[PDB]
């Protein structure tokens, strides 16, 4: 045509926020959820990583919206490796396909910045990239 | 030979103050949700019900301006019948290059910065 009109549009992928962490040298993809009141670890992962002895079965209850919601116990402290730093985290343990969900409690505790401009999570003294759609567990 | 009971501190959720068509709204900031949502009720009150696209959840609002501090930020909403009037999800946090800053307790979105609300102010 005699004239060419340019009408730009943005296309933005919106994958769920995940990061790579390590728990007792086991690589784990962790879900970053500011809408969660607690931080979760699956029974499968707690057992695999040798953290089951520290599942304190005095602390139960419900975490509605993940698995069956039935809490098995609390891991009061387990060191989580994020890049070059170990950081202490607490976990609500339940039967779920989500290995680790980092909730608002742990994000606040470690003064996190969830940076969607730069696509990274800054937590404690480290920075780690959000996973691409291809690396995200489904 | 056992008992169960509620213990004798809950983390407050992230909320911010926003205005839609001059109506003050307390918005839930949720990275666990892919999609930003607006209640049917708020769409009615703010005069956005006529902007709900119904082609296949009530529908989608494609562009509505959200006022944060002194600036307007265009957002899209999936309209549901819900108690939560606005839930800001990953789509709008990514679109507006946001930072959820828990060190300073603020949300940086588009070109503005706004404080998270106190526990007493949460809906």
């Amino acid at each position: 045509r005699n004239a060419i009109e340019y009408t730009p549009e943005m296309f933005t992928q919106v994958p769920m926020l995940y990061i790579n962490i390590e728990i007792n040298n086991y690589p784990v993809k962790a879900f970053v959820d500011t809408g969660a009141q607690t931080t979760i670890m699956s029974t499968r992962l707690a057992k695999k990583t040798g953290l089951s002895r520290m599942i304190d079965k005095r602390f139960i209850g419900e975490a509605r919206g993940v698995g069956t919601g039935k809490i098995i116990g609390r891991i009061h402290q387990a060191q989580v490796k994020i890049e070059t730093q170990y950081i202490p985290c607490s976990f609500t343990v339940l039967d779920t396909d989500i290995d680790v969900l980092i909730g608002l409690d742990m994000l606040k505790r470690h003064l996190a910045c969830v940076d969607l401009k730069e696509n990274v999570l800054r937590i404690a003294e480290v920075e780690t990239s959000f996973l691409s759609e291809a690396e995200i567990p489904k």
